């Protein structure tokens, strides 16, 4: 073996990351106008557009949850915070219309009677929110869940980053898979454990077992521009979640933060010292102030909708059937 | 597939970039000073410098176009204003003597029109302008055109980055095809839409379609040091187009700009914010101050025919066969 | 051949370092806590925790050997300095209750007295410290060593990076083989020499000589982040020496330095000019003040017990059979 | 073909420079005190120390030449002066004793004189100093010079990238073939032709064509480090010639220069606008002031011979048959 050793399984594999890529244009009788950009979130659930903000407690609280519904998306509710308060800020988004709204659990102690005051909420999509889903205990979480209430409510399992991983979201019950170990923008998973996919590549894995059963793909995490969710859905997901492209929103919770005469707001991971107040293995950082969600919605929207003009792409399922070409470090 | 899911296409091509690759030198008996730099703009018009301005509004005007035609190249007119005032640019280089001229026009409601009076101006070449020619519309209005007016004006069409795409348009009758989508110094579609083909590799796969029916193709964006005029000419394309680099020159429009005591030129794309007055896919920026386009076109030339000594190559037709040697991220 | 000449042998292998892989999650009903990092320093010596400390004057005195062995791991003495110095930082620490401790003797002159020397003061491990080990002198200090005090102390040879040289030390009676010629942060063979090997190609290499002879390989080198012991170790070695990531510690010799508001401690390689004091490998440098030992190494182990709930081992042993995912330039 | 096109042959080779490549550690007997660092500089030409001082303005005169000589090299006299300087300062060199001396020529007008006049004043090496001598004219030269005073004066001819280009230089009847297009530190050939080959694919293929018929490789260029010394010779070369290391030497001409309370001497491509003094391709610089010529071979030497220490080479014939591994940008 070329890279050491005498076992060619070792290194499995060689990852690209959206930053690695290209969609390439193709012939295209359509315009970015007249796209179609709804795609499904969930196996029952589609969205106008293809999007959803990150379960964090710098992204995601009733304010986020309702801009990301009437701009087309869906929010996800973090769950860092009493159960009876997740469950309230679900009743104040349901309240306001009728808005699709989901909400994070964890595989802890009171996971289950939170995932239980969420449905007597009136919660749309369960996700449960791990680091790692190829877990047993994630995965009797998601089965015992989609087994419980799976009629009413769709339930998302994750994060995968390889395709026996998602498998077994799938065989568990799944009706999507989530998708991203390390790339987060805030996430140090891949210097302190060591441990990571490159996201592209992890997409298609995930999506090489999850779309034969029909189950949809989202893709969580290392988004930093418009053309990445393009990518992202080129790749093979159905949605895009983003957490730093929406931490700057005045919809997201948290004040505004002035430093060198430019305005911040904080943003951070939700394994951060001080999201868990221990080894951290995420920051606390700052993203710029962006304005209205609307706006940041509008522009990546606007993206989306030029990539699938060069790509001759009507729908999000013909996205996902775009080519890409892979480019070198002088690339970029 | 190591990169990824099952499909081998999917990620169709490793793409090259100018940066990616040097020429090798080969047996020469070729003194620069007497090199032929002569090379086809179209089917029909031969230039003495295989170099053309952008048609952008801070590149070409008749100002540039006349100076680009006297130092035997030619410029292609803006199209960002109206067609009365375009036409009458036209004439102003007509009127300067015998000198060739181009003019862009787009696919739009007035794109015919605006076509119909560059002719009856007098304009030499007419060129499709858009960032994606494998659509109908480009496609179609290319058609157009040649059935139209061939026998008196040659008829451009860009911009590809595919085989396929040139393919489109060597049929629909184009006398010359423009590469380059995405690479251009100001442009943002890479970011913006995900969208892109490295420069090097989308001339060669647009030769394979244009050099068997003896249709010329302009190497369009990316081009930032006279090396790359000789790299875009020996992958195969038989002239540049340049933006970046003639905009910082006398005759190009735009006023000096003086910060930081040195002196620059505004530079912006044709589909940033300021031009446009949405979603951009350019930036706006600054270029330095670089004198007479006389020098800027001697330093120009003067590399591309030290290439041509390298090479051996005594003709832009011999340069078109010449090697090259991929190099690292360590080189450079 | 594609890079160059006719001998395909001319460039043997492409090198692969830290930061080239991502361990891959796997199928896991490990939970971070309750993972087992124990493992062998050497054929007999089992640690509590996979660390040493590296055999510098300004990392590894008797303090820090203290330090070291009470957190499960192991210090190995510095040799800078009189035999009878050495020996009485052994006894030192022996003094410190039932403490395990290693000490680095060379190969030159007085090596040989020195070994005697720490055996006497109850040395546990003798590390013969080259940065070459395949050059005979070593090997047969290695073997004359074992065959003299084998029975009461194992004797660790080092540093080797080809598979070549690992099997060499095996066969001369080696109790563990020592990976590192070129890594190391304060290193500058690779650049004074040109010579040296990429760390996770090198303990590939090494452990494909070293496992099926029961051998265990310490990592030595490279390491900047508690992922990297990760990596380290799945790629089979069974422990990890550390100098710059333990330098910056209390317990490490050297006095606090301040620069610009922040504290540093003096970190130098033991090939510089002044801890020679001529042709110097190593530079000096400053690391970051840590604070305690114990801090350091429970932010370390916890990236480790990260590592090993990820990819699902519950082991050490486990871990070394976890698979990397290549990644590019453009994922980092 | 995956790069683009239909031709596998455009894009020839991949080209690696000193950079992508380290020594690989080999089995060794061999101290580096008391290897043997003698090398052929030609055919006949035997050298202590395997360096050569580059024929440039700003690096060797006839005190550089002189220091060379006596520290076990050879400097080879810049030709950008007037016949009778040159001849005058082989003179001076030959009267300092028993020293070796070489002088370039080109290939215009006084070419021929010069090289009359430099043998009639004792020159040991004649050097046809060109940037492509892959051209009649020069194999010309090369051959011209080798039939007139062929018995008593050895003729270098150079420079190459290419197997062919070397093959041509040994036919024409070169005693040894300098190496190097593109990679000099001043040199901007890459930028400003787009031409080039990185070094150690250029040695590697050169040397292909050398060694079978005797004939020696100087590497020349791109040399930024000791390590890089090895390299070269272990990629074939029997010794390099140094431009811009030694440069800032008290030896080398030019004053001293004080910029930000740091010492500088100036550094120049002969192919710079102020050397000439037009399309240049090598810039003006300054580079540190590094002392006596003495201690900065000295430490190279170093280099090179802790390199043959690490690779068990006992003498530059050993080292040239070294292996290499291959790095990723990550390493470094
Ligand atoms: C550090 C961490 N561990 C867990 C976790 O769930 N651990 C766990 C997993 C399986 C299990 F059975 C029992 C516990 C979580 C949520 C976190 S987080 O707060 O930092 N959030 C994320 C979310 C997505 C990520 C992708 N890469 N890294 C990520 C971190
Ligand atoms: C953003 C944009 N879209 C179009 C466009 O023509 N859209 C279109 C295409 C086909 C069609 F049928 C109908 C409309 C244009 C001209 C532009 S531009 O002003 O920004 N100019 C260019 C030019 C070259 C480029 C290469 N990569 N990106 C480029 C942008
Ligand atoms: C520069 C140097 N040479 C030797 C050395 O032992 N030389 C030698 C080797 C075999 C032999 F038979 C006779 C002498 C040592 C210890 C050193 S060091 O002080 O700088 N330490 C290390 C340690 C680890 C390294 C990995 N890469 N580089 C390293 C340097
Ligand atoms: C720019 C230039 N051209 C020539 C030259 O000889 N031209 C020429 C060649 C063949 C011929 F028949 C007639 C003329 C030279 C010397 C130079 S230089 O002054 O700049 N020196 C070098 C030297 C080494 C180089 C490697 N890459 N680039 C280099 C430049
Ligand atoms: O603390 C953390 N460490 C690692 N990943 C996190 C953390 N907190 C949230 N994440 C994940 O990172 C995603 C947001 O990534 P981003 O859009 O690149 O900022 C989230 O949706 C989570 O999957
Ligand atoms: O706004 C824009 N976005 C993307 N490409 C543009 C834009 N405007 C002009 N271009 C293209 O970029 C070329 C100039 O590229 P440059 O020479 O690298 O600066 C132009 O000839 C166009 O093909
Ligand atoms: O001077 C030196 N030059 C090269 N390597 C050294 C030197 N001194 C110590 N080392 C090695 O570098 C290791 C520490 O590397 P680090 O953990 O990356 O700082 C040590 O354990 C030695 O193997
Ligand atoms: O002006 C120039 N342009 C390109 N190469 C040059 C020029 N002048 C000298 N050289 C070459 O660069 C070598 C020195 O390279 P350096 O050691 O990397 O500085 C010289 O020996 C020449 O081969």
């Amino acid at each position: 073996v070329p890279t050491g050793g005498d076992d060619p399984t070792k290194i499995a594999m060689l990852g690209l990351t959206f930053d690695d890529v290209l969609l390439l244009p193709a012939a295209s009788d359509v315009l970015p106008a007249n796209a179609d950009t709804s795609s499904q979130l969930t196996k029952k659930i589609r969205l106008k557009v293809p999007l959803v903000s990150s379960a964090m407690d710098t992204v995601t609280e009733a304010r986020m949850a309702i801009a990301m519904a009437r701009a087309g998306g869906m929010g996800v509710l973090h769950r860092n915070l009493p159960v009876a308060e997740q469950a309230a800020q679900v009743e104040t988004v349901k309240r306001s219309g009728g808005l699709l709204v989901g909400a994070a659990v964890g595989v802890g102690d009171d996971a289950w009677e939170r995932a239980m005051a969420l449905r007597d909420a009136g919660v749309d999509v369960l996700v449960v929110d791990t680091a790692h889903a190829h877990n047993r205990k994630v995965l009797d979480m998601v089965h015992r869940l989609k087994t419980t209430v799976g009629d009413e409510i769709e339930v998302v399992g994750g994060n995968v980053a390889t395709r026996a991983a998602a498998a077994a979201l799938v065989e568990a019950g799944a009706d999507a898979v989530k998708v991203g170990v390390g790339p987060g923008s805030i996430c140090t998973t891949r210097v302190v454990a060591g441990v990571g996919a490159p996201q592209i590549t992890a997409i298609l894995e995930a999506v090489a077992a999850c779309a034969p059963h029909g189950v949809p793909v989202i893709a969580d995490g290392g988004l930093q521009y418009s053309g990445d969710i393009a990518k992202a859905l080129a790749a093979g997901a159905s949605t895009a979640m983003l957490g730093s492209l929406l931490a700057g929103t005045a919809e997201s919770p948290g004040e505004l933060i002035l430093v060198n005469g430019k305005q911040f707001k904080s943003y951070r991971g939700m394994g951060s010292l001080g999201a868990m107040q221990l080894v951290p293995e995420g920051i606390e950082g700052r993203v710029p102030f962006r304005g209205p969600l609307s706006t940041v919605i509008h522009q990546l929207v606007g993206g989306l909708r030029a990539a699938m003009g060069y790509t001759g792409s009507a729908t999000i399922e013909e996205l996902q059937q775009a080519q890409f070409v892979q480019i070198t470090a002088a690339g970029l």
